């Protein structure tokens, strides 16, 4: 579930993580459009395409499990579903990770309406 | 790479897993074509897939860091790359025991030419 997500994120970046994550370009949240700001958002726009791939069960409200240790976060359970739900939470937090080097605050809470065009698909 | 693979599976699937499991279907082998044969033989269609968005590193041979402990893997290590093959591989083998239910010998070392048929794409 989000609830996860944002506990994921402020784990592996740190506790001011969801603030800078959770709003960020045209798909860093939930159900963005438009074209990916960067790769920060490129991340985010990966996410949003992994959870129109979850069908068996709620990728928004559902919660899995998984565990944390040295940094890094790790998918647990046995359900096939909400494991798949877990492994589009936790590639997204180190695709954040690997591409801290270019986060741009000018995409920080940025606003729909520079993101109301054709969608990049999947 | 697959050796490592190798010694996730025996550790979690038992002393006999890599000779029931790489041999699978269609897909548990690599560069599968054709259809997935069930459940077992889908977790190595997402194997083959997983293994497909790994970008700069070989998933085949290239060396991750991981532990076997307490009946679990944990994936590690500095580079970003040679984690994600990890983490394609024990997503995989947990897989394998998520569906041990329906495992059937009927597709074990089954013929190639049994998969051939147009391929699933990813």
């Amino acid at each position: 579930s989000l609830w996860q997500f944002g506990k994921m994120i402020n784990y592996v970046m740190g506790e001011s993580g969801v603030l800078q994550y959770l709003s960020y370009g045209c798909y860093c949240g939930l159900g963005g459009q438009g074209q990916p700001t960067d790769a920060t958002d490129r991340c985010c726009f990966v996410h949003d395409c992994c959870y129109g791939k979850v069908t068996g069960c709620d990728p928004k409200i559902d919660s899995y499990t998984y565990s944390k240790k040295n940094g890094d976060v790790v998918c647990g359970g046995d359900d096939p579903c909400k494991k798949q739900i877990c492994e589009c939470d936790r590639v997204a937090t180190t695709c954040f990770r690997d591409n801290k080097d270019t986060y741009d605050i000018k995409y920080w809470f940025y606003g729909a309406k520079n993101c109301q065009e054709k969608s990049e698909p999947c």
